[PDB]
Parts: C-alpha cells; structure tokens; sequence
C-alpha cells in the first residue's frame, strides 16, 4: 500500500516535538502531508507555512500545506487514509479520544494514528513555548534553528 | 418519596446526549427540572427554552425552566433535593468532583448524582457539537431535528 | 417503592462505604447492601463475616437491606427488583473502571441504572485495602471504621 | 512491504481485538498478531489455545499471522522484521502503561514505531478480564467475542 | 542548610489553601518568599500582596513580595532553591509536570516540591471561589476574614 | 538538622529511585532510604539483598543512610526523627494513590510532611516492575540500573 498520511495542527510555531512526530509519521507512511491551519496567533498562516517547510525540507516525503476547512474535510480531499496525532500526555488523551471518535464519524476511512514522541519533548508545547519565550524565558533548545531566529523577531516588535 | 431532581446546564444547544441523561433521571425521579443556565453562546436563553422544551415534550415529568442564580440558589428555591450531573469522561471528572463539593458545601441537603450517558454519546459535547459545525462538518446523528433545524438556520446567518 | 442496591466486595465495610449507603437512604425508598462473595480477591473476611458486619454498621438506618451474593450482580439486582445501581466516586482512577463495569451491566440488565454517589471529603482518600495495609502493621484505623468492624478487624489480626 | 506486530496476551482474543487487528491491516501490508506466553498472569488458556482461538478469529483477514511467543517483545518484533508496533488504546488508565511498554521498547529497538490505535466506541469499555468476569458469573458475553471464542469460553468454564 | 524556598501564584485572591501550603513549606523551610505574579483579575497586584501579607503575617519566616518576571527568572534572583507548588487534583498534575520539566530546563538548580494541602482545601481553587461568590454563594469557608471582607467590599461595587 | 525519609519497597533500586534520592539529599541535612519489607508485593530480592544493593548504589551520597523496616512506615518515620516524607512522583496513576498513602500518613503523624519530587525526563517512564519485566525476558537494563543492582539482577535471573 502507498499510504497518504495528514499531520494537521496550528503549529504556532513549529517546534522540535512537531519535528520528532512528522519525521516518525515519514517512516511510516509513503506520503506525509503537514497540514497547517489557518485560524488561531503569534505567527501569520503564511509564516508558519514558511517556518514548517524550512524545518522539514530535509524529510523528501513531506508537503506542507495550509487549509482552512474542517481538518476532515480537508483530509477527504487529499485522500489521505491516514490521521496522524502526537499524543504527549494523559491530558490530551480525553480530548484526543473525543476529536477522533468525532473525526471517524465525519470521515470513517480516515483512520487516526497515535505517535509517542521522545522524552525529550513529551512536556512541551507550542503555547508554553511561547509563552515562557514572551516572559524572556530561554526556548532554543525546543525549536529548530529557523524558528527560534524567528522567533526572537518576532517578539522584539 | 415523591423526590424532585434539577438538571442544570447550558444546553447550548441541547444534545442527544442531554436527552439521553435526562430521560434516565426521568425514570428515576418523580420530578426533573431541565434548568438552562441565562448566562455563557450560540442560542439566546429563549431559543435554548424552546428548543428544550420541544426536545422534551414527550416527557411527562420534565419541566424546563430557565435560571440566572447561582445553580444551588435556584435548586434551594426549587426544593429541589438531587442534583443530576452526566459523565462523560476522566476529564470532566476532576471538575465535576470539585463542583459538587462546593455545592454540597453551599446546599448540604441537595444531593449530587452521576448519571451516565449511552457509549453513542459518551465523546460528544455541545462545545465540539457547535465547534464541527461551524466549521461545516455534519452534526445531524448528535442532534434532535428540531434542534438540527434551528443550528442550520444560526449558521446560515 | 424505589429500590436501589449498592453492591460490593465490602471487606470490610468502611465510614467511606457508610456514607454512600446513608446519601442512598436519603434517595431511595429501600437499599440492597448486596456484598460479593468474591473469591478472587482472596478476602481477608468470609462472605458470612462481611454481612454480619455490615449488618450491624447499618442496623441504624431502617431501609437498608444487607445481603449476599456469589451470583452475576445483574441477575441478582434484577431478582432484587432493583432498577438503580449504587456505586461510590472516589478518585479519578477507579472512574474509569466504573463506567466499564456500568456499561457492562447496562448490556446485562439496561433497566438497571447505575448511579454514582460522591461521599464527603472525610473518606475521599481512603479504602478496604488502604484500611487493612495499615492495620496489618498496627496503624491506628478506629477513625475509618465502624465500632463493630474495627473489633472485628483487630480481632482477625490478632 | 510494511510489516506491523500487534502484540498482548490475548487471553482470550476480544471484539475488541479483532477491531484493532482489522484497522492495522487496512494501514499497512502484513499484521502479526503476536501473542505473549505471559505467565505472570496466570492465563485462563494455553498458549496454544489462545493462538488458535485468534487464527480461527481471524482467518477472514488475509494478512494477518498469528504467532506465540514467549521471548522479549523488541527481540521477537525485530525477528519478525516489524517497524511498526500497534497497541490498542482504550482508556485513560493504560494509556500511561502504555507509554512506559514504548519507551522501553523504544530503548531496545528504536527502529520499531509504536502506533496507537483507537478501538470502536463499541468496545472502548470492555476487556478480556472483564469478559472472563462476567462469564464466571454465566453472564452473556455473546456480543464481545467471536463466536469460535465465545464457544470455547464456554466450554472451558463448564 | 539555610533553604530559600518560592511560593509563586497569582492569589487572586489568597484562599485557605494557599495558608495551609505556606503554612507547611514554612515548617519545611528556614525562609519563604510568598512570590505574587503581577499579571492574570479580581485584585490589583497591590490589594493581592496587602491580603497576603495580612494573612501570612502570624507566619515569622514569610515575605510577600511581587515578582513580574518569568517566575524561574525571579527566583534565580532571589537565590531560591526550593519551588513550592501545591498540589489538588490529577487535572493539575499534568500541567504541574510540564510547569516543572520547563522550570529545571530553565533553572536546574531550583528544585520543584510539590506539597498536599488537607482534604479541606483539596477541591476549591481562587477561581472555582471567585466564581461562586460572584454568582452570590457563600465562600466564607474558604477565605481568611481579611480577604472575606475584601471580597465583599469588591463585589458591592 | 532536618530528617527526611524516603521510603519504598525498592525491589529492586533503580536509576529513578537514585534520582530522587539524590535530590532529596541536596535539600534536606539527612535522608534515611527506607526499605520496606513488604512481604504482600512477593518481593524478587530479600529486605537483606534490597537494603544491600540499595547501600552500595548510595553509598557516594555522605547524608544517606539506609535502613529496612517491617513497621508501620509512620511509626518508622517517628523513631528515625523523620519530618519529611518523600515521594517520587512519575505519573498520572500513581499521583491517586500517592494522596491516599499521604494523607493515611497524615492521620497517623500529622507532624511528617509528604514532599513529592519529579524525576528526570530520562526515568519518568520507568519502574522496578519493568525493568524486572524487561530482564526475565533477558532484555538489556544496564541503562536504568546502578551497576551493583543490574550485576545482582543478572545473577539472580541467572
Ligand atoms: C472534528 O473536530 C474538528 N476537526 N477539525 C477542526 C478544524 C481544524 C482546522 C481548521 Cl483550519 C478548521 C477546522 C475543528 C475546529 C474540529 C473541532
Ligand atoms: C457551585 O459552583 C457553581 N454553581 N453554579 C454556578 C452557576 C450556574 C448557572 C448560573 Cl445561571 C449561574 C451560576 C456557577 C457559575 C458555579 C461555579
Ligand atoms: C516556566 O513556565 C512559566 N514560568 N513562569 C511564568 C510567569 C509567572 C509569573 C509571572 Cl509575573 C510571569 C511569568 C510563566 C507565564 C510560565 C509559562
Ligand atoms: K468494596
Ligand atoms: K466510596
Ligand atoms: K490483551
Ligand atoms: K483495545
Ligand atoms: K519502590
Ligand atoms: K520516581
């Protein structure tokens, strides 16, 4: 089988566990597509877009993309058979059982997909990354390069 | 004992799953009062009167009322002496713990009861409910028609 | 007449286990105090043991029934002409095995409505095994226990 | 070729299971349905038994092998050439034993992927414990099982 | 050892909870520095840190003091070693790990401590209080008679 | 001079076990390692080999001292002038139970402080029942053990 997979998120920003997660979601599947959302916001759509397709540009089966429909809806679109979802937490389990009970309702042949990341990041989060970087708060180690010189632009104005 | 049970919420809008939960008080109770919250909003408190009170009218022994107290004030006021609460999952749980132990502070005699709902509407919620549809993804399954109309017709305009 | 049962292991029965049966009493016409035989669990008391405890922790409240069983509960709640099922929320971990437990029951008997019943602060931390652990090794427990069963528990153990 | 393990003890094979497997053969190329001795848990059938019980389940789908087996996980996953590990994802409860079964296999292969699969809300609350349960009680667990399991259930607790 | 041990929150207000938590860290610790964060509102920060000095006044070796830094940037100044947190609920306790894997990536040489508070105060929090007595419930219970009487006096008008 | 107790069955000692204790001791004057007999958990290693194994991978901390007890762990805490209890805090599950033992332990010595501590990332997902899991199936756990204690481990499974 030539799977087509669909990693979606905000990804505000891209951050070094999204990272993990898409390079194990390559692995796995013939065609990755890392699907950015246009709503909710420290970075524009089209800066995440950029900043996400700068740090993968090393993975050869991964297309960034930006949508704004429903995830399913988008997803059913691209034919993609496959959900990724990183699962971090006991606290993000709840929601993420209720997100893909309702997305099998909405898309019943797009199956959702649970990867661990690595210690390393199972404890971050694109929203306490920025808000410990907003406090002046030290976050290179969490973010790729580009993104943590973006970063730093971005919140000196 | 002729026991009288308050069903409080939001019900914004009503759910299968509400329906659900308050027709099991209803075969436990002589009395259940459906008390929609005034306050936090897709459907103003009259629409989410009416919708409930359509959604229930096949039970005998519903009222639905609406309510701007604090929820023990107005279950005090009601004598009302069981408190109905649907669980869903771990989540709501903590919350839930919480919220009856100051409401048995604030009305010792106003017992809190746990229902729970059918698997079929065990990850669902008015929140994810509204949230899917605004987006455009299909919420008829989770929905009474009349309540499925009345959403059509609010995101319409 | 409502009638509610409140099954469990109940071994022994706890001041956690009397509060959720007395919230019960203040609901339900007539409660069914139904303890599991449960041989799994290797019980420290026998079944006869724990109905005759909780017998006497309960002689107080007039519309409790205590009784035992080695049958499937829901086929002993529906011969008990019970309709709501009593069970006690005390922590985030067994809620999970709870709905399990509920939602197989509903498939065995779905008349049956498991309800669940928060009991006060003051026992929210405790359990049977908690309880026992500490008395193995001599831990004062007169707080958790009714007069009867703590007895009995010093007595086993002695 | 894509060569997935989906491994537990299976004792027995559950709806449940048979969802999972299902879902992982429509994901990737080849599913070995991996069954551990596990003797610290005392399982009600054999090895032997629980293998057969899940071949006979699960001839339907044409690219699922099951296999026993009693060495280390990682080892028997990496002998079977599997990159991805599928585990069932129920509850809250498991999903943190879950976590620390994949780190570790993750530790003594870290070139096979744990994936988690979420079952049907169907089976989300049930369990080959909670079957084996009520089935020591003659409750009606028909619904939870293949019917070649329900079958031997039956006959292995008559 | 002479340990320099942080309380930081919001305290908006400061409950019986956070009384009984100092109380023990005081007990644990040679000096406490009850650390109020200027942001996030019922009170000023400068009604908040009078409140608790009022409360705490009774405890030898408290100081209350506000802090608008990144907490681990205040209490790296300080030279605190100790980083109380007190701990309710499994709801918390997730976001407590992240909090604390944040805080040692950010200063290894403050170590988190996590303390219980009595069953008492294991279900209420300033917000779960504020809200009830918003909404015209009896919080007494919960607060020291200063920030009773504060609250009151801010609710009237 | 401040006494805290770090008590736990210890069976055996692990990397994480190391961790806390370690932390501890950079706060505290004194930390006494408290083995607990615990005969119900049916330990792999003796209280004589636990508190031996757990001696020799502390013995680089000058302000540790350990000890074996089969009493009530309260009681224990009272004799050694403990006003500190520590508790390691890895997950989710765990936390629940932690507070009952805490708050048990309150009842008993309310002048004892439970203190709970978090491990580093690299041993939050670890525990002595893997790692013993891991190694009957002769998988490598020289990572997560000090090197007397895997030695020990390898000898024993042996
Ligand atoms: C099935 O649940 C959902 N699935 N997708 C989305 C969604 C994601 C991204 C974008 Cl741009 C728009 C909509 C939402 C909001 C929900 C609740
Ligand atoms: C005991 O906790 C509570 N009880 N009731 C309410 C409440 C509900 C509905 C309405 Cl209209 C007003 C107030 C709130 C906000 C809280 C925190
Ligand atoms: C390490 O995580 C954090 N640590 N401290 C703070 C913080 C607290 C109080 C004040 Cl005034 C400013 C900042 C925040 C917002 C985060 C996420
Ligand atoms: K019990
Ligand atoms: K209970
Ligand atoms: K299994
Ligand atoms: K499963
Ligand atoms: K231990
Ligand atoms: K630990």
């Amino acid at each position: 089988m030539q799977k087509r997979a669909i990693y979606p998120g905000t990804f505000d920003p891209i951050t070094n566990g999204h990272i993990d997660i898409v390079t194990r979601a390559t692995q796995m599947f013939d065609h990755v597509i890392l699907a950015i959302a246009a709503s909710p916001p420290m970075f524009t759509l089209e800066e995440r877009v950029a900043l996400a397709q700068q740090a993968t540009a090393h993975l050869g089966n991964v297309e960034v993309v930006g949508f704004s429909d429903l995830m399913a809806n988008f997803a059913r679109n691209q034919h993609a058979t496959v959900l990724i979802r990183g699962l971090r937490a006991v606290a993000d389990f709840e929601y993420e059982m209720q997100l893909a009970h309702m997305n099998r309702h909405l898309m019943p042949e797009l199956e959702s997909v649970f990867l661990m990341p690595s210690k390393e990041w199972s404890f971050i989060s694109s929203s306490l990354v920025k808000e410990v970087a907003r406090h002046q708060g030290d976050v290179t180690h969490f973010l790729p390069e580009n993104v943590h010189q973006a970063l730093m632009a971005k919140l000196a104005v």
